[PDB]
């Protein structure tokens, strides 16, 4: 909720509409797997993922990092080649997702670097200050 979580979320929330949603024939990682079209699915992923998932997770600003960005966007990529296979078509276009995501990420290199330290200074001062209010009971 910070500008700088803002500005971070607003990165990546364009770099899943605007570069990963857009790869050809992404479709079947753009929302999650329903079972009445894909019986078995949920049999063999236990831990799924697609990008609408992810991109709700930017509106609640669940990531402060990269890494954690990165973490879901493989687990797309993972859950593909475990249900599909490594050489199936749904797998290459899922590589074709995630590699399109990091080149992406490469563009804003910089300031991403920037924007996850001060969210995470501010973060840190921030629960330094509640730590210290809660601490003296007075108010
Ligand atoms: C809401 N929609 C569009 C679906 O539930 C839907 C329909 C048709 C196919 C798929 C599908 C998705 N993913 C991610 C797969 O790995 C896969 N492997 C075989 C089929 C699929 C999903
Ligand atoms: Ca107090």
């Amino acid at each position: 909720d910070d500008d700088d979580q803002v500005a971070f979320s607003f990165i990546l929330d364009n770099i899943v509409t605007q570069k990963m949603m857009a790869v050809p024939d992404s479709w079947p990682f753009h929302h999650p797997v329903n079972k009445k079209f894909v019986p078995d699915y949920y049999k063999v992923i236990v831990n799924p993922m697609d990008l609408e998932t992810i991109r709700k997770n930017i509106s609640k600003h669940k990531y402060q990092s990269r890494e954690s960005f990165l973490d879901d966007v493989n687990l797309i990529l993972a859950n593909s080649v475990k249900y599909n296979g490594p050489e199936s078509q749904y797998t290459k276009t899922a590589q074709e997702i995630v590699n399109v995501c990091y080149q992406t990420l490469t563009e804003y290199d910089e300031h991403l670097t920037q924007l996850e330290k001060d969210i995470c200074t501010a973060k840190e001062a921030a629960l330094e200050e509640a730590e210290l209010e809660s601490l003296d009971p007075m108010t």
